[PDB]
């Protein structure tokens, strides 16, 4: 098996429309945000612009191949894969995807999709200009798949731009299960708390 | 039947172009707005930005399957389904759809489509900065299907999903159904009018 | 015949690329603007933002069907139909189409396409804040089909204009008049038809807005 | 032959990807700008917004048909035709195409494509608010085809909006052949000089 | 062979999804930015708008043909070719591609893709209005292919030969540099080119 063959088979048998549940257990999706930049904070309106890598991870056995005599990874256009229907509940603009829309697929069926995204959010910006900073919560989960079909779990400003007007004090993640008044089932989400503040001109 | 089979059948026998009338009867569409945020009010120009879930509900028996030993629901791309041609009459921008464009389909043919949308409207913003607030009316109906083909009806805490971080707060939401005859065309067209009473905090 | 059959036939045989001329005579296209809103006037730059329904009407026999025991109308995506290549000559932005892009088709082949459009125009805004108001002319015709292939004609309803106009606009409409022209450009030997819509409007008293 | 047949044949045998060179001669493309409006001048940043018809003209013999008892012209979506890969070198925004993207094709294979375009350019805006006005040069040529494959040649105030804040004093056109440090061949372009000024 | 045949063969067999590695050796990609304009500098927010030609170069043997009695080059839509998944790490907007999306292909399989791009970046704008100017670094590399699949290198071939004389700014110097980076998320190394643009406001 070479790359050409692997990619051909994947394209030929894809089913991007089919959630890869295994024996009616949920697809376990991991989500983690790597913050790159904070761009346009407004303490009056409670709005922020953020750039982040949305590290998204899951398993789709239908993509697996025997890599005994083959590459054990390929990069694949997401239009050829099933992908989780994640959305940020408190986003007030659609995601601006800054990077090539490719996922990495391992021979065992593990998938990693990690685009860089710029997006505007509605959240608590109060205190951004004090020492203890502001804490903005971002809520991400499956739009249409309940907890029996999709579960989401969480996995250092290492990637954060030194040229931002802001700095990161702390990031914490938390998992929730929510029942909305519209539907009888429960839906999982991850809440990411971003604690940040304006740098001093001197800093 | 598994999900793969159900989704394959749906895609293969699509008909996204065909309104699913069970004939002479109109497709009964339910519409309901869950307000999430109010973003950029202008009392001078009478314009507002709103974020809301557009809960849309209808029946399409051509999607039904026997779920005796199968899943009784799947998520489907709306490009593979017939979808009501709803529009907001007083919108002054096209809808910005913020969420994945999937509808939920039940084995009996019930469909739920509920995108989160950001959109700008022309409406009465006067009094927004007073105690009794402003009342902005949003009018939604089928663009091209008359009352014999599509009927729209209204379906809770008005603020249940509303953002606590908005500069505004919701005082009340009321819904109302209308049947309108336009000068251009002989038939009547239904719509729902949603009245959003809100004010600056 | 049911709706599914009618729509299937249309999709399978429609030639969206083919202007439906009958016997070397022009397709008669009717155009009419119903104004919904006037949004962002600038008297310095002579620019206006307008929202309007663009009522467009024509005949295409190739869509016809025998409706003896059938529906006599369906809604059809415009991607499955031939559509006139109308453009606004003095537009300075591309049309923002606000509504579902569907046309209504009658069993005899009559087609009605009427999207709501937001668009910016270059025109005479002078006098907008006076009693007699400004008069902005919008010019619409076929971009590439001459008068022997497409003719454009106004239609005046005999009803009041301001019927669909938003009461919440900062502006108000004094009058709307339509007029047909036939023009020959220096690039081309043939004549091209257009409709000129004259929108007479003014700013509402400032006590109200 | 009727229009339906002509259009069907064109669509079916369409090779939009193939430059229609005849016998190793370059495709001769004519370019001409008809200015409609000047919208948003900035003398500080040297930027202007312009609306113009981009009259583009060339020959593609593979489109020809016998028009003895047939129409001798049709309108065709440009997605079904080869089209020159022209670009404006000093544009700082992508072209906003305002009109239907249709070309006119004559039975002998002559093609005319003339969209109305709004676009922003980087150029010399100094003097715009003086009597002699500013002179803004727009440079247009094939992005990827050299002079042996494509040549560009020149062929307006008649179509200019009376409601613009600006007025046109003069338009001149000029053809150039240029080399670039990246490539050994020569590339043709047209430079259009727009001399304009702010009205009273 | 004529152009029509060459283009037909390429379209029919190209495999835009398949990275053209030759025996486990990485595809060698060359990247070089030719700056055309600097448009909208903001020293407060550390943001700049740049227009540049992104000269991108690589080899794909699967495109080769015998040109004995044929054209030895054609222009090809990039949708019919494999193309490197290059991204600018510090971009804060998606690339606005200003030119026709065509690549030039030589009969031996060499490809040149050079679009003009307008894009906004986050970088160090301090000193832009001084004599020594600001130095803005732009970082470009493969988003998903590691050093064993794609390597990126600067070309060894004027700082402003193509730069607009009508810009409010002027270029003092351009330097390029190659890096190999390991991120915390992944075990492999990823190559990039860092382009340093030293520029200042004209007097
Ligand atoms: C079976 C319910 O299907 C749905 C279809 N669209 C949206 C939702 N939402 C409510 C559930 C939680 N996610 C937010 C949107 C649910
Ligand atoms: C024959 C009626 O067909 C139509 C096609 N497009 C738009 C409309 N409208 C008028 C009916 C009510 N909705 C507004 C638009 C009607
Ligand atoms: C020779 C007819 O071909 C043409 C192709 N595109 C545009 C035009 N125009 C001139 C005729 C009138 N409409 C404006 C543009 C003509
Ligand atoms: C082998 C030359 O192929 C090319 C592929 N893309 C762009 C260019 N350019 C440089 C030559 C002149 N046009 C501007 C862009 C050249
Ligand atoms: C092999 C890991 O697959 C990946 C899929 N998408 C993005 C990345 N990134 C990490 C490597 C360097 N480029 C940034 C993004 C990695
Ligand atoms: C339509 O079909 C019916 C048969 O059901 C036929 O008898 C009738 O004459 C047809 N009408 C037209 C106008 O062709």
């Amino acid at each position: 098996l070479d790359r050409a063959d692997i990619l051909y088979n994947i394209r030929q048998t894809s089913r991007p429309d089919v959630i890869p549940t295994q024996r009616d257990r949920p697809v376990a999706v991991s989500v983690s945000l790597k913050f790159i930049n904070i761009l346009e904070v407004n303490e009056i309106t409670n709005e922020v612009d953020v750039v982040f890598w949305q590290q998204t991870t899951w398993s789709d056995r239908t993509l697996a191949w025997n890599s005994s005599h083959s590459p054990d990874q390929v990069s694949v256009p997401i239009s050829s894969l099933w992908v989780p229907d994640l959305a940020a509940y408190n986003a007030i603009s659609k995601p601006e995807v800054l990077t090539p829309q490719l996922a990495r697929v391992v021979s065992d069926g593990e998938v990693l999709y990690m685009p860089s995204i710029r997006q505007r959010f509605s959240c608590d910006v109060s205190g951004v200009d004090t020492e203890s900073g502001a804490t903005c919560r971002i809520k991400i989960g499956s739009w249409t798949h309940h907890s029996r079909e999709i579960s989401v779990d969480p996995t250092d400003s290492e990637y954060f731009s030194q040229y931002s007007r802001f700095e990161i004090l702390d990031v914490t993640q938390k998992k929730n299960s929510v029942t909305y008044s519209c539907c009888p089932e429960a839906y999982e989400d991850v809440e990411v708390s971003l604690n940040f503040r304006k740098k001093g001109r001197s800093e």
